[PDB]
């Protein structure tokens, strides 16, 4: 089957990564920058940073903070009114997941004018999105690469796909040096949620030979680098692997999709509105074991790239093995131990399996279960 | 560690993927495209082929058939007129590397300067190309996806490099279909390209965790694949791996850069006029040969990657190894034995070293030469 791989023509990485976006963009023609970002991102003083960088060339700023975990079309509509109140001719996203998604639905709107509920789906918007640069501080979403924004209606209490070429950020930054702040938890959630990435890339039905080899790479630099970059954060060679391995793990799942693990997650996370990192983290392990019984030897191959001694097991023992390691990895950097933990209710799984199959993730998913497979499926994660 | 990579925002692969290309061009706003190619490819057909596919679409159409192998000024200048007398809006390279390139500066010019020599350089253009669609017809190039741009100018005898993130095109296209048609000796030529875009980035000192995995994947899939369509053109299977695996190797040079392989090769190629694939093959052996004094380990990556069974090998020793793979490959296939067939002088040895030096793909090999210790290389060779 014929493929598409989507990805921003511009990504600038390493330290200093940062300092070179931004000087680039000298003679570009901007000169009011829209920055969307996270409230513990202006805190820390990274927003006054970014603003300062752009000042010094010539370039001002306006600010909208008020983005929080799972985006929202009233935070959309919030930053949309400070884009507008200071005529904003540029998009500049900082931080994590959030933010990012913020900002590609105010980026979009802007230039196409109309709700964000218009552009759900597919390819929906008719011109490109106000230019918009992505700046990633967390390692794991990938978000500053993707042609993906999910925005979620406050009141009707539904989450809403943007799959659009046109959300593609122009420019990708990830400086490994506005990462070393994320704090041991968010370390290893973002971490495990970039693994998840790569795992659901590699198990889809969408995988091509690319996503493969970028997948692989992104689990293999991942096993390497994990656990090091939460026992110390500020172990730069650490941060920037996996800055290297989230990115990789993006160009994967961005163009081979998902599975069942965000089918679930994004329920849990935003029903619970609990952080996206932990909720595929708690249940990676587990739609693996779903998995196994249709693609045990891919999953033995993601072992095999994360360094295990399975290459001499048949594939079923294989596939064991490396679930076995997922799990032992995430207990190793404290990941909940389950659902329970997380504060989930299982009086609530009937409604969250109703949706993980309608989730656009679900589609791609090795193997499709019924209404009630999922269900039982979450109620083995509490 | 402080680099960029660089890639078209959409990339089309696969059967039928020239189809899918083309139909999302409908609602556009494109009005007259200019095709750019070669004098066979408008002569066989493909030209007409795809002037049909965009009337369909509402898009009408001009053609310049005027590249010749190895892309000059005057046929930049003789495209740019004709772009000029139909008024297009967009540009469509269609061939291989040399329509790529051609295309690339007319699409650069039309909407920044008047003259190529103005754009020679780094990021020298102040404005974003007209919009460019590559389709990409031989299996080892990857221009189509490439931010380079090499046009040589007759009169100074000189070949201008144009790196620009602005010449990257806005789509490629990849469709085995159009491949198909390629002679055993050309696909023979532009497979061992591939191989060497792929040796060199990941021998580059400008590799990263990105151009590595995208190196070793596409000399997996070419160890896997390319004699398959050397011997069986009709292979599809074989066909569609080389177009994935020549992407991946571009996704590896355009980003890490490549050594001496081409630096040299670019020298036979001109000082002598030749293919510019089949002089890379003959060179490849002995470049690395010379180069695993410095990266031995890292040669065997890829002689694993190919297949071969060097594992519990040492590193030197399985760098042997995996150069005699190749030249057990490049013979299977009919590239010839030595420079010694492809006509170059040893007399010239002194002359084409010199400039070997002087390319722009020798700052990043591994392995740095004075004038004599290139000037044997060569030799070396014959
Ligand atoms: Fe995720
Ligand atoms: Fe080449």
């Amino acid at each position: 089957a014929s493929s598409t791989f989507y990805i921003p023509f511009v990504n600038e990485m390493g330290e200093g990564s940062l300092e070179k976006a931004i000087k680039d963009l000298n003679g570009s023609g901007f000169k009011n920058a829209l920055i969307v970002s996270d409230a513990f991102m202006n805190k820390s003083g990274v927003v006054k940073q970014v603003a300062d960088l752009l000042k010094a060339q010539g370039i001002n700023s306006a600010v909208y903070d008020g983005v929080m975990p799972n985006p929202t079309v009233t935070a959309v509509l919030e930053g949309l009114k400070i884009l507008k109140d200071n005529n904003s001719d540029f998009v500049i996203s900082l931080g994590g997941g959030s933010p990012h998604d913020c900002a590609k639905a105010i980026a979009l709107v802007a230039t196409n004018g109309g709700e964000v509920k218009d552009y759900e789906g597919i390819d929906k918007s008719k011109k490109p999105a106000l230019p918009l640069m992505s700046i990633n501080t967390t390692a794991g979403t990938a978000s500053e690469m993707t042609r993906f924004c999910i925005i979620t209606d406050e009141v009707r209490h539904v989450k809403m796909a943007i799959v659009d070429r046109h959300v593609t950020p122009m420019v990708s930054v990830n400086d490994p040096l506005l990462m070393v702040g994320m704090p041991k938890g968010l370390t290893a959630a973002t971490g495990m949620d970039a693994l998840t990435h790569a795992f659901e890339a590699y198990s889809s039905t969408a995988a091509t030979p690319i996503t493969d080899a970028c997948a692989l790479k992104a689990a293999s630099m991942i096993a390497k680098n994990l656990k090091t970059a939460c026992d110390n954060g500020k172990d730069m060679p650490a941060r920037e692997a996996m800055a290297y391995a989230q990115f990789l793990a993006g160009m994967a799942f961005n163009n081979a999709s998902l599975g069942y693990v965000h089918a679930m997650a994004h329920q849990l996370g935003g029903y619970y509105n609990l952080p996206h990192g932990v909720c595929n983290a708690v249940l990676l392990p587990h739609v693996l074991a779903y998995n196994a019984s249709v693609v045990a030897g891919r999953l033995k191959d993601v072992g095999v790239a994360m360094g295990l001694d399975i290459a001499n097991l048949g594939d079923k023992e294989g596939a064991e093995a490396t679930i076995q390691a997922v799990r032992d990895l995430a207990a190793s950097i404290g990941i909940p131990a389950n659902l329970t933990e997380l504060g989930a209710k299982k009086e609530d799984v009937p409604l969250l399996a109703d949706h993980a199959l309608k989730d656009a993730c679900a589609l791609t998913n090795p193997r499709q279960g019924d209404q009630k497979e999922v269900e039982e499926l979450f109620l083995s994660a509490f």
